């Protein structure tokens, strides 16, 4: 299968030590951004992927292209805006909450945020089995939001990560926009969590929220963080629990869940097995800085699973 | 409220890896000393603080001054001494006991040890609401010990952290010297732990030690380790339990606890909350190399508590 | 002497290796920004200084206050904007030009640039012997350019570093605005260079630009970069040559010069001995990453001269 | 008491970060190899040790010699082969299986594989109390295997560590060759585990495998990795359990246990106390990169033990 | 234009610090190998390239593929061998000769050494403006040498860098094979240096060596280390000097000259602009660890040139 | 031959970056100390050596022993002291003077300073062809001074590096003591420099000072830093110039020359050659942090000499 994703790629500056940023002296660079992550997770399971995105005529942008290309992502459909810098973020790890991570953005008016419909090729999208985006991409700009609308009307199959970031728009904003998005545009996949449901429908509880989402999506994945995840499908529910593992950095783990789950689905795996394998991509992510350098491979996941009894 | 502490500021050279020091290659520098940790912990709750301390006319002395200034500490009452070096110590982490840390001192005849009564100024000393010192200060030199006597016979309110180090003096001597101190000055706060209590009283039971201690101290803090703390005020007893958190280096945590506790008391939190809040501080502290770089603001503490329900 | 400078404190992520950032993995954090570097250069020669600046209500904002309070700079008239972030930048080093350094700005619409006339309280300002700002301050925004206009009109005595950054505005914008500033407001001190001089006047000979500028300034410093500096006062001319010294990061170094020089003037120093010294401060800057960590004490500059014979 | 071992020493290149080697940019160097490791654990309990091994005439070889010689190991019977390089390997830690490390060998044709009977002097071996080797030595090459044969026909007492490595030879081969070696050559000591027991004996039960092994060996030690170990000797059996501790790098833990155990037996420890003690050498190992730098002294082990009641 | 090179890609382990490897604890990983370097430097000038090589089916192998695909190199024609590992080497720097670097190999029977005629295919090679290889490829093994021969007899025009490595073969072994290969096959380009010329022809002086070599090739590039390079397009003779510049790691330097030079030729550049441009690429290289991270694009060479006035 | 040195080993903590120690974050552990340096330089040429020194019963002392054992130094005649800690010092680099390095001591009352006569043994000391030491050993205490004097009465051939250190004793003190030491004990070798001659003789001219020194030493070595050194023997003066070379850390370089020059003498080398080689030892040293790790071998020195044409 072919997955196409659209959204803003980001250069990440990962705090080399935990604690408040004002006391961190070193930052380690990684290529990230949810949709970029989804891509790599997807390819790593044996499939094919592209990204529609804009980066700057800057080292950071050219860094994003080389990195993705190496990973094997089709990038020929990306754009280089010369009037805008690539958007970047900084991760503060384990402070003020242990085990947790916080992102500090420099992306307003980024080249990523200038992703517009004119960048979305009609013939190209029409070739993907799956067109995927997220609440981040809705949030960043109205050009980008329209971009997601264009690629969704063209689509045939759609997947969405609600992926609400309150630093990017009010609970309020996020609610109507996601709700709006789901009026038109029925979804093949819908990836979310307890929190986004608390926003979108004010409904903290998993199976409830899932029943409220399921007129708009065939499959729902509840990310549950440390405790794992739940897949809802065919009027059935399967919970797949967590593993206990050193936590270096939580950022990227949601994507590792999603990208991997989508890809193994398209490799034929029964839903229980797909979520299960993806839970291991998630567990592996948690234990390094970098959203993408720990993403495993169907062989790697299997290894992980065999030696865990 | 204004706090005034007297003691030795030290420069810390923290093993960049666990293991016996003869195979550690890299050392990371931090500013510390229990009283200085107290200071910053304290100001991180919006009260004021100063320190009476001597450092050398050397780069490390100035490190100490720059760091603490940065932090908003009152350093204008510090002494610079051309005749002696600033005190330093190395930290051997997690070897030969996992979780534990060990100090290796190079402080004999330091600038800090030549802290004397002529340094403690009566007009500065009255004008604190709290004057605080520790057993390390009673131990490092007879002039420093005389300094604590002077500062206490002016103070009106006092706080002493027993803080016994068998590397600086015998269990025996320390009992004798702490009992003598407690004899001649009544305390508003006593901060200690199960270990110092066995050394002073023959009692390791917090409740039983708290009874023996309470003739000399109005509020008592029984640091219980990873198990947490218990405060004893006006007949009541309140145990507040610890947290499981990765441990990088405990050096510092005790002080983070004491200093936050004292500050939140002046801010107006009832004892139970003050202890709760102090535990998070000591809890966070443990997770990094360095005694002060991790100390939480009152807001930062609340973020911790909310995200733990 | 008191100096008050009016500017944007930036946060610096210095590339740990030379080369295009896209292949540089580690960035090292520093507090910087022209006016910031002038303050601490000024203080190190035993004079006093303060800064009018706006920061974000974020980890970097506090980074800059902590650092500068740390260095003895008055930070009690810095403002905090809860609505915009602290301005940052990256340095690319020796690529594609040996010895040279590039700044990559994430500072459009930062807190730092919301610096406004309303942040310049006159009671504080007329307390200064000398009010300094730069072209950086003019270029960043209108509101910040106006803050210079205000401050400069309360100011009895005035200092200006042209410090034209072509990434921030166009050569013609520079030329109009620096001229327009120099129309109102006469200057005790003008700091600039050959290249800024071509952009401004059309004159790149040190003397001819000097003579043309000597209408608007009592004392003029021409930064020559590697070859040193020249000073022009009272129809005299003095050239002090630079030092051959290994280059790590050239950024910070003109600031090292002007700040040192300004301070030495106020100490009683010959104009020529004040330049000689400021030169050494300049050359020391170039050997490390970070604009400020290498700024010399007067006694320190004296050791350098003594040792060079 | 003199221990002589016979094996290949390897230079270790340990990943500085978990994760697949293809996204790891730094490797930390250490001296290791099973018998080298045994050597140090043996000496750290206050007995003497020598090693018969062959290194390249290169930087890595001299690295082996220098390190061991600093440790106190007799290196006067090592060999420097100029036509083959010192063998090395890479450790990938925690990927794709958490808490586990994987060795990636670059050792075929190495100086270390060119160990031969000509390299083992009869007068040397004769004055050892214990001659020890492993199935690694046995598996690297014919010449190295043959050396173990020459040594063991000289040795009055023998020790052996099954240490099966599947990347070095097939399970069937390992089974044949270790069986061949245990019939002829009665062992004072067999160090092994549950995994090797399965390969050699069909049996994975510790009790039934020990039973199967007692025809060959007087004392038997069953490593249980994290669960502790069992020692079997004259009808007795004794299980000593393990410790919950952070895991940096599990490689080398096994040698730490066998070597500490052998050494304390000659210090006249009772078998139960010897294992108890050795489990702590094992557990300390796990906590760092490096097979040898953590190796506890008898004193250090007692500290660990006393500070755990 | 389309370039196809063939030979061994390597993973390079750069000593993080100068000095003998025995005393260096950290190693930086880079992707290297001559023909791989040429590849990137080439595509950098806006041309197309491919590489025929065989890597291990291991982490180090995919590290290679991922890197080179990222750089834009066509990798679809690379082969993966599971019976052998990817070749690697370590770089010792500035010891015992300053400014020089020393490569220590572990490549024997590597998967790259198992390049064979069967891997190079007619169609791919017949569709290429230049086929390039090197003496390292002739020297790693016969199947590899055989590979060059197959590829040369298909190639329109051929390019070859003598690149004599003495750790790989003897002097007389080099002389015979380069001459043997040059006796069949007219090269379009012959890149070599003074040293290699004394081995192949007898002749230390470049002017005599190029005359000697005009009996085999159209254009001859004489690398002259830091003195620069000479290019002999016959009749004429273009020397371009080097640039004094801090030297981190000289390895990769000559490759950078080679690859940049051949590319700019294919873009219309008069011989002397090409060597000048190629010199800056070679001189930018010398100044980082890594053979390919500093390879400049054409604009980047131009910037270097505008700014050196 | 055999060299016995008599002095203080010290652990050295080398600033990982240049600049004032108060802004440096990391230190790199190194084993150092003048006499210990001489030993390793000496052994590098193929001679024996031992050190008579005293260290603490600590990690750091044990660090000193292990390291020197590895290097091949006879340490059987060292002592360990329960009452005192191993001396240590810090290096500050290139600040405030480029190229130069400053040492910051923590050595008063160190185990090392408690070196005394009874530690120097007669049979041991007369099994050497040369007995060596320095001003550092004379300054550190009465007892170590005393011990030099006893080594020297025992010895027939003796060596003295004047090695004046002004943070250790006043100038008038060094003159007095060095001169009263030369007042008995004619010496085989006097190793000094130009500075040490202003202090001791009042004489900065190498020729004039060697003539003043000639009635006290058969052979005189005058170190010229980067200029080189002069050896004075049998009425002949040979000047040997130095090399341009990146400077990282000068400390260690004097000893590299001394130790290397001594060793080669005993190795038979013609004097000029012996001093030629010493220069390269002393010139390699300077380009790394760490007094010992760069110490060249004879073969290594000749590689330097060959590959400088």
């Amino acid at each position: 299968a072919k997955l196409i994703t659209l959204g803003e790629i980001l250069i990440e500056f990962n705090a080399l030590s935990p604690g408040p940023l004002r006391h961190v002296s070193y930052f380690e660079k990684h290529v990230a951004g949810s949709e970029a992550n989804y891509c790599v997770a997807f390819i790593k399971q044996g499939n094919e992927c592209g990204i529609i995105a804009k980066v700057g005529d800057d080292e950071f942008g050219y860094n994003a292209i080389e990195w993705l290309r190496g990973q094997g992502v089709d990038v020929s459909h990306m754009k280089i805006d010369p009037s805008a810098p690539t958007g970047i973020f900084f991760i503060q790890r384990h402070y003020p909450v242990p085990l947790k991570s916080e992102s500090i953005y420099y992306r307003k008016g980024s080249a990523g945020s200038k992703l517009s419909p004119e960048d979305v090729d009609e013939e190209y999208v029409k070739s993907a089995d799956l067109v995927h985006s997220s609440g981040i991409t809705l949030a960043i700009s109205s050009t980008a939001k329209e971009a997601v609308y264009k690629a969704f009307e063209i689509a045939s199959n759609r997947s969405f990560d609600t992926n609400i970031r309150l630093k990017l728009w009010s609970a309020e904003e996020a609610k109507r926009e996601i709700l709006k998005l789901l009026s038109k545009f029925h979804l093949k996949f819908l990836i979310t969590d307890t929190d986004d449901s608390k926003i979108i429908l004010g409904e903290s509880d998993p199976d409830k929220a899932a029943k409220a989402f399921s007129d708009y999506a065939e499959i729902i994945v509840m990310k549950l963080g440390p405790k794992g995840a739940i897949v809802y499908y065919d009027g059935k529910k399967y919970y797949s629990s967590g593993y206990q593992v050193p936590v270096e950095d939580v950022t990227g783990a949601g994507d590792a869940l999603g990208g991997t789950f989508l890809s193994l689905y398209y490799k034929g795996f029964e839903m229980e097995k797909a979520l299960d394998y993806a839970i291991v991509a998630s567990t592996l992510n948690v234990m390094i800085r970098g959203d993408q350098e720990n993403l495993p491979t169907t062989k790697d996941i299997e290894t992980f699973l065999r030696e865990m009894k």
